């Protein structure tokens, strides 16, 4: 029981940690997703501003 | 023993899956970091092209 309980608390700690590796990686990708959405939106707005500047050109 | 063994196979599988999720979340952090950087670089390029188009304008 202790071998499984220990393996379990460790699987659970590893799980909480891995969940946090994922949660933090998720927070980071989410931060990045917000950045890609904002930057890519600016890429497109800059590209649109550019298209506008070029069309105006 | 089974409550813990079962909780363990599940905590352990959840760990492999949380670790996988972390792997994928991190793969996505890295793939997005690459993409965010690509949109930031392309944005800087759109902005440089915009400054250029605007100067040409």
């Amino acid at each position: 029981l202790d071998k499984y309980s220990e393996a379990l608390k460790d699987a659970q700690e590893k799980l909480e940690l891995a969940e946090k590796k994922a949660t933090d990686a998720e927070a980071d990708v989410a931060s990045l997703n917000r950045r890609i959405q904002l930057v890519e939106e600016e890429l497109d707005r800059a590209q649109e501003r550019l298209a506008t500047a070029l069309q105006k050109l």
